């Protein structure tokens, strides 16, 4: 699914990521903005042969299976296929894990080097929260 700026907005505040580890909502908007262009069904093969998926393309190098990736983890026990859904559940669920981290927002590279430091406010400004 491709969610519209205010829609996917709303659907993240809904599943609790406004203020979640203290950002706002606008810098989540802005993460998947730059991760996916708002795509559910985004997947992106890293160098080191893991793949990252979904609206907030989350890594199978640590946080999902998805049977081929040698070596890594799956922190947030879900296969990384649920990442790919309309429902986002399992990518917010998951984002929060990985929120909580240690590295705030910095696991996300595209979030440090888009949206880190920017009026991350105005991916929300005019939408219905
Ligand atoms: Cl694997
Ligand atoms: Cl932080
Ligand atoms: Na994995």
């Amino acid at each position: 699914k491709v969610f519209g700026r205010c829609e996917l907005a709303a659907a993240m505040k809904r599943h609790g990521l406004d203020n979640y580890r203290g950002y706002s909502l606008g810098n989540w908007v802005c993460a998947a903005k730059f991760e996916s262009n708002f795509n559910t069904q985004a997947t992106n093969r890293n160098t080191d042969g893991s793949t990252d998926y979904g609206i907030l393309q989350i890594n199978s190098r640590w946080w999902c299976n998805d049977g081929r990736t040698p070596g890594s983890r799956n922190l947030c026990n879900i296969p990384c296929s649920a990442l790919l859904s309309s429902d986002i559940t399992a990518s917010v669920n998951c984002a929060k894990k990985i929120v909580s981290d240690g590295n705030g927002m910095n696991a996300w590279v595209a979030w440090r080097n888009r949206c880190k430091g920017t009026d991350v406010q105005a991916w929300i400004r005019g939408c219905r929260l």
